[PDB]
């Protein structure tokens, strides 16, 4: 399925090249511009665990998730991955635990040492 495909066929987008964050662009976005550090970014996403279960979805809440990029407001994989996206892009990200919740996890939902899979749509970005 899609998690296997990004695992086996995705691009390593880490500066370290440590295969910690892998990406496939699923729906090509607009032009060339990506958000810059500190921009307010609006996304829709879903997340799955490696047991095959969906653990979260913004779609199901009927509103996007909004954060300030590159500030550590989200897991490292998200700051890295969203920074690569164009407006309107949909991607798949595979996030090893070192770029997510690590050995601690985040109970109740995120186990220790969890590799996370996301589908992410970048709706918009704006400077404040
Ligand atoms: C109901 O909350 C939905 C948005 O949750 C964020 C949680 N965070 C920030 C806090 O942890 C550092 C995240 O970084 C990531 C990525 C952004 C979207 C959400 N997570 S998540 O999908 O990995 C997530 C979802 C849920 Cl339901 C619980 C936990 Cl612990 C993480």
């Amino acid at each position: 399925g899609a998690p296997a495909t990004v695992t086996e066929q995705g691009e390593d987008i880490t500066s370290k090249k440590d295969r910690g964050v892998l990406k496939i662009v699923k729906r090509v976005g607009n032009g060339e511009e990506t958000p810059m550090i500190g921009d307010k970014v609006y996304v829709h996403y879903k997340g799955k665990l490696s047991n095959g279960k969906k653990f979260d979805s913004s779609h199901d809440r009927n509103e996007p998730f909004v954060f300030s990029l590159g500030k550590g407001q989200v897991i490292k994989a998200w700051d890295i991955g969203v920074a690569t996206m164009k407006k309107g892009e949909i991607c798949h990200l595979l996030c090893k635990p070192e770029y997510a919740y690590g050995s601690a996890g985040s109970l109740p939902k995120i186990p220790s040492n969890a590799t996370l899979f996301f589908e992410i749509e970048l709706l918009d970005f704006k400077g404040e």
